[PDB]
C-alpha cells in the first residue's frame, strides 16, 4: 500500500523515477490508495530536484491515462484532431475565433475548457453568457457537433484525468505548484486527454500572467513543447503579452460580443488579431492544413473574409442550444449592464503600465468572476473601450468603459481601473503581441 | 518614421552617424517601427564602412540603453561592480569559483547569463544541478543578495538590451554578422546593462574558440575593450586557451562538484586555476580592489586558503534557495549518474590533440545539454577525470570516466571521446593556459 514512501525516498534523495513507479504513484492518486502528504511529499521532492524529460513524459502520460482518453478513428474525419491551450488573462478571447477559424480551414477541434480562475477570465464562463448555451453535451451530441461543425466547446467532465483533480488540490494547499514540471503535466494531462494529433500552447507574458517573469514563461513553454512532442503530439508554444487586456474588453457578456465582430469583421483589434492569427497558423502548420506559415495566414483571412469562420461559430452555438441566430442578432441575446459609464484619468500623459492582475480582480469584484462556487455569475458586467499602453491620454479620453450593476459597484471599479493604470510624461517603449514562436 | 532610409544613405555614403541618430535607429529595431530590410542594409553598410569608436559607444550604449540598466547608487555600496564574460568553451567552469572569489576581496559581481546554446553549456544549467537553486530571483531578491553576499548568478536577460535579439537574428541571415563593430555591441550591450564599474573579457584562443585565429581572437578583444572602455566601464581582455577541456569536468552537477572542490582545496585543475586567477586579477585591479597584479593574486590566494571564497559561494547557494550547508555537503545533494565508468583508449600513445566541440556535443547527447531548447536536461551526466593534452595514455591511463543514465548512451558517447581525442608516437609541446593581457 504505502509502498509510495519508496518512491517518494527515491525522489527525496535525487535519484530519478521509472514509468512503472510514476504509474503507480498516478494510479494511487487516483484510487485513494494513497495519502494526501505522500502527494504533498512526493510533489515537494519534485519541486526541488526537478524531472527529466523521460519522468515528465511518463508522469503526463501517466495522468492522461488516469481518465478518459477520446478516440477519433472511429468516425474518420478527413483532418487533424488539434486544440489550444493558454496559460489565461484579461481578455483572452482568442479561443472562441480560433477554433472557428481553424475548423473554418480543415481542422476538427474538441476544446474542453474551464471556468474562470482567480483573476483570469475563464472561456466556459464567456459561452454561458449565450443563452441556453449548452457546454456539457453528451457523447452522442458532442462527437456529431465535432463531425458537422468541426468544433465544440465544451466544460471539464469527471472523467477527464481525475488523478489531476486530486494532485492539484494537495499542489495547491502546500505551495507545490510552483514547479515547472508539475504545472507542465496537468495542463497536458487534460489537452491529451482529447486524444490531439496537434497543439498549441499560449504561454502569457507580463503583470497579468501566470508566471511574473519572461523567462519563467519561456522555460515553461519549452517545457510543455518539449514534452508533449514527447508524448507523440505535434506542437508549438507562442509567448504572447499580458501587459495589457489583450481584448479591448474585459468581462462574459462583452467578450463574447467582440468575438462576433471579430469573425464577422465588424472590427477587429490589432493585438488580439496578432495573437489570435499566429496562433491559428500554428494549428494550421502542426496539424498539416498548410506548408507554411504564409499558406496558414492566406488561409485564415480568407475565413475571416468570406464569413467562413463567422459562419462556423454561428453552427456551433446552434449545435450548443444557443440561439440559432446568434451570429447575426448577438445583442437581441446578450445581456446587458444597468450602467454603463466611462471612467477618467486624474492626470495627462501616456498610458506606460497596467495592473491586469488588478483589472482581472476588479471584475471579478464587480460579479463577473466567482470567488466560491454557487456564487451566481453576472455575465453583463465588464469592461469596453480599453486604452491601451502608449496611449495618449487626456480629459477626453477614456480609460475604459465600465459596466457594473449598480454605482456602488461602479465607483468600486471606477478606483480599481484608475490605481491600476499608469501614466508617464514620456511616451514608452512599445510591446510586441507576439514574442517569440517555439518549436521542437 | 523613415528617417530610417536617411540613417542608411548617410552611412552607406560613408558619413559617421551621430548619437541621436544611432539610438533613434536602434530603438526602432527595438520597438519595430524599423523594417528587417532596413536593419539589413544598416548591418552591411556598416559591415562596408565599419564605424569609428565615437558609433562604436554610441551603438553599444544605444543597445545597452535599449532595455533595462540596473542602477546601483541608492544601495550606497562601498565597492565596485564588476563582471567577468566570455567568448565561452567547453569546462569552462571560472564564474562559479570567480565571483565568488572577486566578492570575498570586496568586489559585487552580478552575473547575469543565458540559456539554451549549443556545443559550450551554459552557467545557469550548471547551478540548476544544486536543488531548490533559484536563478530567478526579483529585483529586491537580487539586490538583497548582492548588498549581502556581494555575488548572485541569475538568468533575466529578456529585459536587457532587447534590440540586439532583432539586430542579431537579421544579421544572421545577411551574411553580416561577421563585423567586428557589430560583434562588440552585441556581445558586450547585455553585459554593460548591469551597470558596471569595471569589466573583464575573456576571449578564447585555439580549436575550440570563437575566433578561429589568435589573430582575429586579439581583434575582437582589444575592439571589445576599445568601447568598453570609451563606455565609462573600466575594461581589459585576456586571451585564453581552449585547445582542450579547461577544468577536468563537462557538463553540470560535474562541473559544480568541480567548482566546490576548487574553492574549497580539495582539487585545483591547475590550467583551470591559471585561467580563474589571470580573470579575478583583472577584475580587482580594473575595480580598484588591488593595486596591482602581485597585490592582486595574493588577495585571491588568500581567500582560497581559508575557505572564505568558498564561504561566499555558499552563503549565495543559500540566498538562492539551496541548500545552506551545500559546501559541507555538496554529494549529498548533487544528482549522481545511474552509471558512471572509465573509457580506454583503443590504441597507446600521447594525447596530441582534442576536438572540443565534440566533447561538447558528446555531453549534450548524454542528454547534459540541449540540441532543442525543448529539451530537457539530465543534470548528473557528463566527463570527469579528463585525460589532458600531452598525458601518456594506455590500458591503465583513461581517457575520461563517463558519467551515464545507462549503459546504451554510455556505450555511445565512448566512442564520441574515443574519436575525439588523437593520440601520438611522441609527446606534443605544451602551451599556455593564459596567453595576452589586453589593456588597451
Ligand atoms: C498552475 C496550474 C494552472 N492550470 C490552469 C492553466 C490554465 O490557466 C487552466 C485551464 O483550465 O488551468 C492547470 O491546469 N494546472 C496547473 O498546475
Ligand atoms: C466597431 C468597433 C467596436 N469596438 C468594440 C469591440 C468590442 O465590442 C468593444 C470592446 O471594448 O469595443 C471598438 O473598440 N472599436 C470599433 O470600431
Ligand atoms: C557574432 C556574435 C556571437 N556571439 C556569440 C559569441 C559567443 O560565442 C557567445 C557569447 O556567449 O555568443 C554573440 O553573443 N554576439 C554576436 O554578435
Ligand atoms: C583529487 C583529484 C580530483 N580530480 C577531479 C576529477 C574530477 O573531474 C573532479 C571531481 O568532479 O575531481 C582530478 O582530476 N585529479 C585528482 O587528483
Amino acid at each position: 500500500m504505502f509502498l509510495a514512501q519508496e518512491i517518494i525516498r527515491k525522489k527525496r534523495d535525487g535519484h530519478a523515477l521509472s514509468d512503472e513507479e510514476i504509474r503507480f504513484f498516478i494510479n494511487g492518486i487516483r484510487d485513494n490508495t494513497i495519502s494526501e502528504g505522500q502527494i504533498a511529499a512526493l510533489a515537494m521532492t519534485i519541486f526541488f530536484h526537478d524531472m527529466t524529460m523521460p519522468e515528465r513524459v511518463s508522469l503526463t502520460m501517466a495522468m492522461r491515462d488516469s481518465g478518459t482518453v477520446l478516440d477519433w478513428k472511429s468516425l474518420n474525419l478527413n483532418g487533424p484532431i488539434v486544440d489550444k491551450h493558454s496559460t489565461g488573462g484579461v481578455g483572452d478571447v482568442t479561443s472562441l475565433m480560433l477554433g472557428p477559424m481553424v475548423a473554418a480551414c480543415g481542422g476538427y477541434v474538441p476544446m474542453i475548457s474551464g471556468r474562470g480562475l482567480g483573476h483570469t477570465g475563464g472561456t466556459l464562463d464567456k459561452l454561458e453568457a449565450i443563452p441556453g448555451f449548452d457546454i456539457f453535451p453528451d457523447d452522442n451530441r458532442f462527437r456529431e457537433i465535432i463531425q458537422d461543425v468541426g468544433v465544440a466547446i465544451i466544460g471539464q467532465t469527471s472523467s477527464l484525468a481525475p488523478a489531476d483533480k486530486r494532485f492539484y488540490a494537495t499542489r495547491d494547499i502546500t505551495a507545490t505548484v510552483d514547479s515547472i514540471p508539475l504545472i507542465t503535466g496537468s495542463i497536458l494531462a487534460k489537452k491529451l486527454a482529447e486524444g490531439l494529433d496537434a497543439l498549441v500552447m499560449d504561454v502569457k507574458v507580463g503583470s497579468g500572467a501566470f508566471m511574473p517573469t519572461y523567462e519563467l514563461s519561456e522555460a515553461l513553454a519549452e517545457a510543455i513543447v518539449g514534452v508533449a512532442n514527447g508524448a507523440g503530439v505535434r506542437t508549438t508554444a507562442l509567448l504572447t503579452d499580458m501587459n495589457q487586456v489583450l481584448a479591448s474588453s474585459a468581462g462574459n457578456a462583452v467578450e463574447v460580443r467582440e468575438a462576433v465582430q471579430f469573425l464577422t469583421g465588424e472590427y477587429r483589434n490589432p493585438r488580439l488579431f496578432d495573437v489570435t492569427m499566429a496562433l491559428c497558423v500554428e494549428m494550421l502548420i502542426s496539424g498539416q492544413l498548410a506548408k507554411d506559415d504564409a499558406e496558414a495566414r492566406a488561409k485564415l483571412q480568407a475565413v475571416l473574409d468570406n464569413g467562413k469562420a463567422a459562419e462556423v461559430f454561428g453552427r456551433m452555438v446552434a449545435a450548443q442550444k444557443g440561439p440559432s441566430d446568434f451570429v447575426e442578432n448577438y445583442d437581441k441575446y446578450l445581456p446587458t449592464a444597468m450602467l454603463s459609464k466611462a471612467v477618467y484619468a486624474d492626470t495627462e500623459g501616456f498610458i506606460s503600465a497596467m495592473d491586469t492582475r488588478a483589472l482581472g480582480m476588479a471584475v471579478v469584484s464587480m460579479g463577473g468572476g466567482r470567488r466560491q462556487a454557487s456564487d451566481t455569475i453576472d455575465y453583463s458586467v465588464g469592461f469596453t473601450d480599453m486604452a491601451r499602453l502608449g496611449d495618449s491620454i487626456d480629459g477626453q479620453r477614456p480609460l475604459a468603459v465600465i459596466h457594473a450593476k449598480d454605482e456602488a459597484s461602479w465607483q468600486e471599479a471606477a478606483k480599481a481601473v484608475k490605481a491600476a493604470i499608469i501614466l508617464d510624461d514620456k511616451a514608452p517603449a512599445s510591446t510586441p503581441s507576439v514574442y517569440r514562436r517555439i518549436t521542437e
